[PDB]
């Protein structure tokens, strides 16, 4: 992506949550993430695991 | 710190390995982490998050 060094953190907090999870658990993956959408995705996944098919 | 697109992945886990977390633990926080050093630490302090003092 153009930027990789922070910008904002609301912003990720809302991308992550248009995923399907909860504000709380996507705060918890930004926190840890170093603010990183590309890397909270990764924590989202293993903290719920989402189902598909 | 002073680079942080991607890299060696070797040498982030040998790092990491030194806190004091198994290969497996390592490994898996590296993957989830995007293979950096700086958001693995916050990724074994939820899947262990040892003690001091």
């Amino acid at each position: 992506g153009s930027s990789g060094s922070s910008g904002n953190v609301d912003a990720k907090i809302a991308k992550l949550m248009g995923e399907g999870y909860a504000f709380e658990e996507v705060k918890r993956a930004l926190e840890i993430a170093q603010n990183n959408v590309e890397v909270a995705r990764s924590i989202l996944r293993e903290f719920s695991g989402p189902s598909s098919g």
